[PDB]
């Protein structure tokens, strides 16, 4: 149970190294260390602006022969300003060039929301409002399918899509390729039970990001213990001779989810990998599931009036 089978027949490692919020000056060393520790799935995106530095690490370790490229599962994401049908291919080719790779194992639509094309990641009004694209989700999906046909990516998928937006793609006339994964926010305060039940029933693998939530909770007093120091979670950790971070990474894994932890320190990278030698019990799982408050941290609030804004729906 350290890889999950995708609908293209490939196996995706259930633990991924995130490069989100890893600075370019540090990320090459972070990825090298990760591959030495045993990470094989690495999660990138153009908007992180560090893909070139990730690429240096990968082909250093490929030269050293500690890993072969067919053992690596590399994913990247199409940013919102490239949703136009004519631009998707070049966005993909730029990422491949940065990563110094021939193909990606998976390529995700980052958000369902398309922005006006250009150099800016968030194109703006004279009043500072994000300017939408007029593009359809189905049009940019057509362009993503072409990437699989041309052999540039092995599978395509989506990120932060609600179930109605998934159904829209599943009902595309002449659909060639179904989404292989939907990458979503998932942690004890937002357990996403409905959306993951929907996805898994359609054969779509769910990847959790931000599995520890955010430290800044709107209901909590500054003296209230965090998730990592919560007494009941500490008790579960003590029971298994594990850290509380390790318990919270294992939590999604046992729901048959892929998990991308925040991996911004060398300590976290080493700690987060030690999650394969234990299993949480039924009682542990019910306890961890009971923290849900449907609290969403990554809500992309700047785009609430966008027609394809995902989070007005319940799931």
């Amino acid at each position: 149970a350290s890889r999950l089978l995708l609908n293209n027949g490939a196996k995706m490692p259930i633990l991924g190294l995130g490069t989100w919020k890893s600075p370019p000056g540090q990320v090459t060393e972070a990825v090298k260390v990760a591959i030495d520790v045993g990470y094989r799935h690495i999660d990138c995106a153009h908007v992180y602006q560090n893909e070139n530095e990730v690429g240096v690490a990968i082909q250093e370790k490929l030269r050293e022969q500690v890993v072969k490229r067919e053992e690596l599962f590399i994913v990247s994401k199409l940013w919102c300003t490239y949703h136009e049908k004519g631009l998707v291919k070049g966005a993909c080719q730029k990422t491949l060039s940065d990563l110094k790779l021939d193909y990606l194992d998976l390529y995700l639509i980052h958000w369902p929301t398309g922005f006006k094309p250009g150099k800016e990641f968030f194109p703006l009004d004279e009043s500072g409002n994000v300017v939408p694209s007029d593009t359809n989700i189905l049009d940019t999906w057509a362009a993503m399918e072409e990437l699989v046909d041309e052999g540039l990516v092995k599978a395509i998928g989506i990120s932060n899509f609600n179930h109605l937006q998934v159904e829209m793609i599943l009902n595309k006339p002449g659909l060639k390729y179904k989404p292989a994964v939907n990458q979503i926010e998932c942690h004890p305060y937002l357990t996403q039970e409905k959306l993951i039940q929907y996805c898994q029933s359609k054969g779509i693998v769910v990847t959790a990001y931000s599995p520890l939530g955010s430290p800044d909770r709107p209901w909590a007093k500054p003296e209230d213990p965090s998730l990592l120091e919560d007494p009941r979670i500490k008790a579960i950790a003590a029971k298994h001779n594990k850290t509380t971070a390790q318990v919270l990474i294992r939590f999604p894994m046992q729901r048959n989810l892929v998990v991308i932890p925040k991996s911004v320190t060398p300590e976290a990278i080493a700690e987060n990998f030690k999650v394969f030698d234990f299993e949480l019990s039924s009682q542990d799982m019910t306890t961890l599931l009971s923290y849900n408050r449907n609290w969403r941290v990554c809500a992309l609030l700047s785009c609430t009036s966008h027609k394809d804004y995902p989070f007005h729906e319940e799931f």
